[PDB]
């Protein structure tokens, strides 16, 4: 196939080695250039790089020369994907942006600009259509895309499929998250192990606004975002991998389960139809069994680019149900990747 | 100083340690005897217990004779108090009570009977009463008391000064339920060390019923039982104690943070008022930091008996706060030797 | 030419690991597999409770789980046990006493002088003794026994090393995973963020199992190896992979280079011949300081290799850490290279 | 009680807050001032400090404002303790003691320094004679004394009831430390959770060249090193709080099982003789039962002063022992505090 030439920022990090990963066996993306920090800038990836991923470091990378972060490293670059952490990814991604580069990031900073799609592949790839108009309304000579916090992605899978119910109710959300949710060292064990910390700093608002995005519509060339009356609580558990999420949808409009259940696993979009290389078959998986979904059993569904759903259940005012996502591919690495996919898709390149 | 002679039933479990442990340094309550398997009957307390709790098991238990579940071996004792698992307690406690005993247990049969007062202490005292009643109504010459299980009474303690607002409202409520809440050894490391199990037979409809009854109002020997329309979801994670709870008012009603925040505070009730051994000077303790109630860090406020809430917070049309109880004491031990307690004050002896 | 056998605890954490391995096997057929009497009727399905990665292989879900007596394994080739050690013998020993060839990883019979102890790199010679078993036991069938899982690993880098290990104390330490007691021997209060030194009987199996490992075939039987050690079993929160601490007291002079060096150009056998389940390379030296780890080296070669490192030589002191997989290394992957080194050189 | 005015440097990482909750408490030992890094300097220590002990911020110490580490902020307190980190103990200390000041370290620095004293309270209390010879020797006007590294004092309590054995012997060790050995968060949950990391930085040779002194002998003045040939490996599990150590004697001397059981838990010194207040009664403790030492039965033996010691055995050319401590209390924080205690008993003040 004919291929697309790529380049990652923030290629150190847990998000980043996951990229890199998946990219090195990828079918027409072309990883041909790393980025990290400037004190590893010239020194081979496998030289810069702490490997915490399966197995070896892939040799289709192992020698990539570090790069800094500066547009005229990426003058040959098709598109510039995008892992570094939130507080230094604004002026960086801007001016690269600045500079004509294409730029397709899972980092913060941007992702509620009006102009700038936040895209979750099969929930809102219309919301690409943002980018017609993109450079002369923030008067760039280049093109920004966003993905959203892992959190809100892996959320947002069951509640598109279910808009309508979830428009018109009082939406609360309880989260358990991994501790690689905070990177490999960003915590310690000796404060989450046989522990539970209620907290993770501004996680929740993320989630909400960032949900009502992600589930807007687009209309004169612009989102209308979504009525989302969301609620979030946030926890930090003792697991490695895999976001679990509780939501209630606090409604009493009426409601099918079973009709449900079956949208659900019925959910299929753009890039299940055109195959997408990194879409999984079944982006929604549904299980009977009361006991599911659980981290060590489901999270790794379809190499983590599928959500699980279980304990599907309609009581008195409420439709509950139980999601668990892989925080690193479906929540990070596997959308940003599977976003530029759809973008050749559909033309924007 | 008068010593009030009990015997203790299910005195091998967890519970059972727990209470054994609380009540070898009681005031006035004197354990004399306690039961175990019927294969362990005869042998010391120390020769049959596979002790868990700190340190040595204390010298004025180690000593007692393992005794039968059966009334004519505590024809001599004031009170039987009962930890038994909820699979052998019925039929146990049910001829105990047959033949005059005075049984106040902690295991789920009789929960839900409406002449059986379902109490924790600080929430609804006042439910004693029903035993006015009993004999007759029953046709038993004893009296039996019950006490919640774990996770409701935990999660009845912020409730219940907030009734008038829970009672208008939806309620939402998600559970963070230690490895302990299922025994000693009832789940292996495998199967919960970083894991998550969405799910815990039985437990969230027993939340759900029991809210109702422990915040109820006793009405004319009856018991109206209090309009409590709640969800909830427990899961299991991998802590070794301490239940936790998040808890959502979904309501239109007025919320006033520190107002609610005060009421939480400064609540109090008969336990506290008479200083009853086993009751904790501030039931409900109150924290400000976001990052709290955690496990590790708040489940032994005031020796396990007072609950810790945090992240009180309002947002459109609900009242959210997070909750955390010690399992083994709050919601077991302590509930029924504190009940026992209030019992000999009230004069029901 | 196709291998048909059959597999005895099937539905344990080992057992579950060889139904994974044998469902793609190039020549091994699992035909039946069993369970408890209770489970017996059932399709296997229905019958495990599936933990390994993946689904149940499609060739074995629907088998339907059989008894462990004679009458049920007839038409099979080759009976491969993963029962637990209390079960073992009294089931073993009838199918054996009724002509049927059985090789099992439980404990029953590995000291027994006339059957073999096999560890396929280490001692596939021993295999010999099978051209006796018959005549010794009184048996119309065949009986061999692969070692206890923590021995298995610790003997892979002491055999290459056998001559200074036998002129020397050896000491060893072991640290053991939850799932060598299998997957619900241990509960979460009871190991998590602690430490149990002590694992029944392990200490004993290790030392005189290594004797036997690394013992010399001479005169149609095994001459124990000299080999004097003290071993100390714990228990660690580890859910795969056991871990030993090995210090042989040296007396003379040691390159630990030549060391290096030696323990990864160790073949045998099984690599000779490039058996389906033998590993290219058995032992892994690693020259970071902070290595094995159990998450980042359990599942080298499909767990069929023990990674080595921190070889260190002072105050006449060999040391030397050694991880190993104890599901596939320890017990599963061996019992069938097992199989496959006796198809390779005729026992079948 | 003949008060004593001390200082505490590092009072902000895991060992300072230990000492300052056992000297909150203290008899005579006033902590009247706490020392941490200079941005934290002039701040109230409860505003500094984060709090990861049990329980509250003793009163008597919340309130202290952090002062520097430099002798102008400690002219007037009678002995500086300190327990600051390796990588900066040796210049702020040398100063302290180069300025007259008496300074009592847990830090490596200086350890093996010929003139120093390494102390382990009951081990070797005598050592302290090297103080009548210190300032001749060192030209310092101060005064230095010095604790073993914390694996290093756990290990030498029941070697040295046992010296003449180890003496005839070759000694292999093997040591699990938990992670707090590395400060609360030296080491990330996602490194050390289900894990083990057989290797830390420089701990085998501190605990075979301490051993060497802590076992030694004065005579004319000075120390003569035991001759202790060890050789150990220390290896990093997932345990909170306590080190665990396997022990093994190999010699061909004869040996008496029960004499040795004997010796061990008969083991008493001067800190017994003398009923300090941080001295445990019984500073070895023994264990029959086969499974025992564990970190969460016994680690906290005697306010985690005295090691637990288990499974003992000769099996024939090799005495084995499995020995435990606290290694926040026996390894640092309690030693430290002991020996100003044996300091102030034997006339050094």
């Amino acid at each position: 196939a004919d291929k697309i030439k790529v380049s990652l920022l923030g290629s150190t990090g847990m998000v980043g080695q996951k990229m890199v990963k998946m990219l090195a066996k990828h079918p027409y993306l072309e990883l041909v250039k790393v980025s990290a920090s400037p004190s590893k800038i010239g020194k081979k990836y496998k030289d810069a790089v702490k490997w915490i991923e399966q197995g070896d470091i892939p040799e289709e990378v192992q020698d990539l020369p570090i790069v800094s972060t500066n547009y005229e490293d990426h003058k040959d670059v098709d598109v510039v994907l995008s892992a570094l952490p939130n507080e230094l990814a604004e002026s960086i991604e801007l001016e690269l942006v600045k500079n004509g580069k294409i730029v397709v990031s899972n980092a913060s900073p941007f992702r509620m600009d009006p102009d700038v799609p936040l895209i979750n592949p099969e929930i809102n790839w219309e919301h690409l259509e943002l980018l017609k108009f993109q450079k002369e309304r923030k008067g760039w000579k280049g093109i920004l895309v966003k993905n959203p916090n892992c959190t809100a992605a892996i959320m947002s899978m069951p509640i598109k499929p279910l808009i309508e119910i979830a428009t018109k109710s009082k939406i609360i959300i309880t989260t358990l998250q991994a501790v690689s949710g905070a990177g490999y060292n960003g915590i310690s064990f000796m404060a989450i192990e046989g522990n539970i910390i209620p907290y993770i700093k501004g996680e929740e608002d993320k989630i909400a606004k960032e949900l009502t995005k992600l589930n807007g519509k687009l209309e004169n060339n612009q989102i209308i975002p979504a009525n989302l009356d969301s609620t979030v609580t946030s926890i930090r558990v003792p697991t490695r991998v895999g976001h679990m999420g509780v939501i209630n949808i606090v409604t009493n409009e009426r409601i099918n389960i079973e009709e449900i259940k079956k949208t659900l696993k019925n959910f299929k979009s753009l890039p299940q139809q055109k195959n997408l290389p990194t879409a999984p078959k079944q982006p929604i998986i549904v299980r009977d069994e009361e006991d599911r979904p659980q981290p060590i059993i489901d999270v790794n569904a379809e190499s983590g680019m599928a959500v699980t759903v279980g304990r599907i259940r309609h009581e008195n005012n409420v439709l509950r149900l139980v999601v668990l996502g892989d925080n690193l591919v479906r929540g990070a690495a596997g959308i940003t990747i599977l976003t530029v996919e759809v973008m050749k898709e559909l033309g924007y390149i």
